């Protein structure tokens, strides 16, 4: 939503680690410094890589983020993120985030980041027709039939994790740099259609 007043940065966010994400994003002195949505409001990116931050509770107020680098945090819910409409990239390496329901509604991201999450279903993922990069290495992924739907993918990388059958990648004409890497592959055929790999990394299957 938004505030209707001057109101303390920590006030708004809970985390102590996010709120001093805010308050360097904003140049303020300090986080009990006082914000006003004007100035939630001209965010539009927060680079806050590895800063031991548990929740982003208080994102909501900012309407305009369309970059997010939160690699290296300690997020498990990313509920707050359900309303960022202009969202492009997301970064969410090395958290612990499996709930991706939240994400149904991003319909302008256009390269989502989640390895190193320790994630298996990846079906939420259906909700973005429109993705085009999207990284899910190191994670415990076997079934990726959704994919089939992510049509607009150019860059799609699913190495160390536990995928057997890529058939579903076979209708990804856009595909460009495929990371199948550490899996267990076998079967090649789904490639015979794609035309367009530039970068294609098959070396340590475990079958």
């Amino acid at each position: 939503e938004t505030i209707t007043v001057s109101t303390p940065i920590k006030q708004i966010f809970p985390d102590a680690a996010f709120a001093e994400t805010i308050k360097a994003n904003l140049k303020k002195k300090s986080v009990t410094d006082a914000v006003t949505q004007n100035e939630l409001n001209s965010i539009d990116q927060i680079i806050a890589n590895n800063s031991d931050i548990k929740s982003v509770q208080g994102i909501q107020y900012l309407p305009n983020v369309t970059k997010l680098f939160l690699n290296g945090n300690k997020l498990t819910d990313i509920k707050p993120l359900t309303n960022l409409k202009n969202l492009g990239w997301l970064f969410l390496d090395e958290n612990k985030i499996k709930d991706l329901s939240s994400l149904k509604d991003l319909k302008k991201l256009k390269s989502l980041s989640l390895e190193h999450n320790g994630i298996s279903d990846i079906n939420g993922l259906v909700h973005l027709p429109q993705l085009e990069s999207l990284y899910l290495g190191n994670n415990k992924i076997t079934d990726i039939t959704v994919l089939s739907r992510l049509t607009k993918l150019d860059t799609l990388s699913l190495e160390d994790n536990q995928i057997s059958d890529i058939v579903p990648l076979a209708g990804l004409t856009k595909l460009q740099n495929l990371y199948l890497s550490k899996n267990h592959i076998s079967d090649l055929r789904a490639l015979a259609g794609l035309k367009n790999l530039d970068v294609l990394e098959l070396f340590s299957q475990e079958c």
